């Protein structure tokens, strides 16, 4: 019993981890097989960085100007090529340490482990989602991009997200691993509107099974509700509408509850009319979003 | 800029973990060098759990009972001891992924890093504490037994904690490295008082100073206190008293803020006889207390 925001095991990812410099700027990059990822500011002074044409700065860049160091190896780079808002540089030498990955996009509200790092080497480890406005609320630093949020699958690492800015709300954005920002952000220095952010009613729901499994039962209730009932009340707190796939989704944990899905989202429903009155529910006193079905699943029943 | 319950990267653990599998029992064990060390309940059966005499249990097990499995390769047991709670099994071959490590005793309201696993492998990491009773609110089901809590300095892992037992109330208990129990907990099935909890008052004001930091101001106010005065709202409401050398551990967060630590405990006053109303601080709605003073400088200085 006990639930806690978990992270995937690092090791796999903290192997990938590069440290590449460009001029005066140094960030991280993630080394699979002969190539090493990294975001293509990288290559911008800060001058730049108003309006940079990424296009014609790379064209004042040779393989010789981007330094890539493993540990303390310097990686000899042979090739350079930008893919959308990534620098894919080649290098001479495989990683011995590639684990089997797969590069993914996440979908919003999908949850992933971030690996964070300065200089190429980490500090630590977080469980985090990909907000519905396609942000991260992560704990980044200047240095931190190229950081990767992944999720592991057996002995498979899905790296989903590398990280290349922090908006002048304090919030996270980057990309995929084919340097495809989530959301409408741009690497510029420019205003960026992050948009209205939702809460994960899926999530919610997951957790509240989760709360359940693990003791904290006070918030179940004698009542039943209807979908379109239950999507009133969460248009009315910015929840975002539940879908028959989501309660499908939500059927293992139906099942291993007995207690039916519209039964639990009349005590969200009830806890989002009342407030918690003081109380707690696995150790929050506000209603957490960060955890999947499957993450809820996995942590209960232990999943390595 | 922002602030999570951020964990040390496990991969240097990960490298030590493997499975120990005694009679019909099967838990973790921390391969570090030539010495394999779990909890010494993998040797008892269901019915022995009750009031297990180990010694007795130990006699009737051989260096060959031990089945020490490193991944999906076999170590060979050479030899067998029991020092306190824990066996020590050696193994003919040193691990060669032993880190650079120590054995320590953390002191209750100190944090550290918990790698679950099952089977020797492993499943997640989340960072914790040790409450002030000696237990942790961890994360752990059925075969946890032997996941291990550390810290890492530079390249020095400082194994604190193994995990033994659930206590009847859903809270854990285990040991340090060398098989000493934290807390009065033994290991056996019987009734087992985990004591009064307390917040930690250090914790909780060194993450409101972690909340300024990152813009988090709202609870700020025109106020100050004193040691005994803010001690007595401490009593109060459950919170460890603040010591001087409480108030000296703060020192870098408060020359860093320019928020003197006395300031800050008006603050926590305030927040403690009035409640958040319905506000929130980094994302959560009660008081957080496990960050240590360390904690929020590593994290918000990006020390790798
Ligand atoms: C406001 C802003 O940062 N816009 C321009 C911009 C756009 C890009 Cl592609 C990159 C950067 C640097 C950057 O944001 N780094 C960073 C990452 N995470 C935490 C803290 C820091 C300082 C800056
Ligand atoms: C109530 C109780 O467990 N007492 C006896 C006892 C004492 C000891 Cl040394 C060990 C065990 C097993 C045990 O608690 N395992 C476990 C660990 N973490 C999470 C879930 C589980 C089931 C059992």
């Amino acid at each position: 019993s006990g639930f806690r925001k978990m992270a995937f095991p690092s090791g796999k990812v903290e192997g990938c981890m590069v440290q590449v410099t460009c001029g005066t700027t140094t960030l991280n990059g993630l080394w699979l097989d002969d190539v090493v990822y990294c975001p293509r500011h990288v290559i911008c002074t800060s001058e730049d960085m108003l309006n940079p044409n990424y296009e014609d700065l790379l064209i004042r860049k040779s393989n010789h100007n981007f330094l890539v160091q493993a540990g303390n190896v310097q990686l000899r780079v042979i090739g350079h090529s930008m893919q959308n808002c990534v620098l894919k540089l080649k290098v001479d030498t495989a990683n011995p340490k590639t684990p089997k990955y797969k590069f993914v996009r996440i979908q919003p509200g999908q949850t992933f482990s971030v690996l964070a790092c300065y200089n190429g080497s980490p500090s630590g480890v977080y469980q985090c989602a990909m907000r519905p406005n396609f942000t991260i609320k992560g704990s980044f630093l200047n240095g931190s991009c190229g950081s990767v949020g992944f999720n592991i699958d057996y002995d498979c690492v899905s790296f989903c997200y590398m990280h290349h800015m922090e908006l002048p709300t304090g919030v996270h954005a980057g990309t995929d691993l084919e340097g495809n920002f989530y959301g409408p952000f741009v690497d510029r220095q420019t205003a960026q509107a992050a948009g209205t952010d939702t809460t994960i009613t899926v999530n919610v729901l997951a957790w509240l099974y989760a709360a359940v499994i693990n003791g904290d039962r006070w918030f179940l209730n004698r009542f039943t509700t209807t979908l379109n009932d239950f999507n009133l009340v969460a248009m009315k707190y910015n929840y975002e509408p539940l879908t028959q796939d989501h309660v499908d989704i939500l059927g293992p944990l139906s099942a291993q509850t007995g207690i039916a899905v519209l039964d639990m989202c009349a005590s969200l429903k009830e806890l989002l009319q009342n407030g918690m009155n003081g109380r707690t529910i696995l150790g929050s006193a506000l209603l957490e979003d960060e955890f999947t079905p499957f993450d809820v699943v996995r942590q209960c029943s232990g999943v390595t």
